[PDB]
């Protein structure tokens, strides 16, 4: 396991996302389902030049599945995927992301429902969760678990698991105060509400 300092910046929006007093966490849901898409966008795109990309699955899908017993809400795509660089990569740094212009446009009276627009979305997963724990798998690449519960650090290891093919999982440790989103009528209502035309399909299992 390996065990990596986020970039001071990263650390910086987190804490916000975190000790930020903001009530309308339920957005969260909305950017995650909106990374899947893009992701399911991507390997859309690359099996169109090259269909033996999909050997590791051909269905593009999006599946929400909570579970009250361990309090998690876990996304599930069928996406790109990321290998190991771009785990650390785009989660642990700024990287292509617009983590300066959303921290000070949050200083100029934008509020923390916008941070879509700045290509940090993921992150709001902290609005709701004390921990995330993501598992990944690129075509071009082992299968990855990252995890962080913030505080600085997050955590790479490859996962020897279940092989889930390709895609993400990103496993939601929901606060203690949060398990409404456990809940099959609030998780229906804000997909209705902020992810009905997303282009694939969204599975919310039952318990
Ligand atoms: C391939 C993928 N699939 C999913 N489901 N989600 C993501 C990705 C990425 O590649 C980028 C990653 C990210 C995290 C933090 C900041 C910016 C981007 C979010």
């Amino acid at each position: 396991v390996e065990t990596f300092a986020f970039q001071a910046e990263i650390a910086q929006l987190m804490s916000l996302i975190i000790n930020t007093f903001y009530s309308n966490k339920e957005i969260f849901l909305r950017e995650l389902i909106s990374n899947s898409s893009d992701a399911l966008d991507k390997i859309r795109y690359e099996s169109l030049t090259d269909p033996s990309k999909l050997d590791s699955g051909k269905e593009l899908h999006i599946n929400l599945i909570p579970n009250k017993q361990d309090r998690t809400l876990t996304i599930v795509d069928t996406g790109i995927g990321m290998t190991k660089a771009d785990l650390i990569n785009n989660l642990g740094t700024i990287a292509k992301s617009g983590t300066k212009a959303f921290m000070e446009a949050l200083q100029a009276g934008a509020d923390i429902s916008m941070i879509g627009q700045f290509g940090v979305g993921f992150y709001s997963a902290y609005l709701v969760a004390e921990k995330v724990t993501v598992i990944t798998k690129h075509n071009d690449d082992e299968q990855y678990a990252w995890e962080s519960s913030a505080g600085g650090s997050f955590t790479v290891r490859t996962d020897t698991g279940e092989p889930m093919g390709r895609g993400t999982k990103v496993i939601l440790h929901l606060k203690e105060d949060q398990t409404e989103y456990l809940e099959e009528r609030r998780i229906k209502e804000i997909v209705k509400k902020h992810s009905q035309f997303i282009g694939y399909p969204i599975t919310l299992f039952v318990e």
